[PDB]
């Protein structure tokens, strides 16, 4: 599923993510939208040989099993592909351990490297939260 920017902010809004950690809701959605583009279903291939997958790109060498990465620790025990699913739910979760891992959300380096430091509040104009 492609969610609309509104639309995957009011999913993660209603699963806890607003302020989890201390990370806004607009920090979230400024993740989502360069890791994926808000499409459940992209996986992409990482340099180290895992791959991530769904709306926040979760790598299966810590989080997830995908059956094809070796040293994998499934910290979240699931499938990866239960993390394409246009239910958002199984992402969230693993989402919420993964930003309470030490680094915040420095554990995904396209949010480091596109929202951190940046007008984040902007994703989320114009949604009705
Ligand atoms: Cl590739
Ligand atoms: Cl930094």
């Amino acid at each position: 599923k492609v969610f609309g920017r509104c639309e995957l902010a009011a999913a993660m809004k209603r699963h806890g993510l607003d302020n989890y950690r201390g990370y806004s809701l607009g920090n979230w959605v400024c993740a989502a939208k360069f890791e994926s583009n808000f499409n459940t279903q992209a996986t992409n291939r990482n340099t180290d040989g895992s791959t991530d997958y769904g709306i926040l790109q979760i790598n299966s060498r810590w989080w997830c099993n995908d059956g094809r990465t070796p040293g994998s620790r499934n910290l979240c025990n699931i499938p990866c592909s239960a993390l394409l699913s246009s239910d958002i739910t199984a992402s969230v979760n693993c989402a919420k351990k993964i930003v309470s891992d030490g680094n915040g959300m420095n554990a995904w380096v396209a949010w480091r490297n596109r929202c951190k430091g940046t007008d984040v509040q902007a994703w989320i104009r114009g949604c009705r939260l």
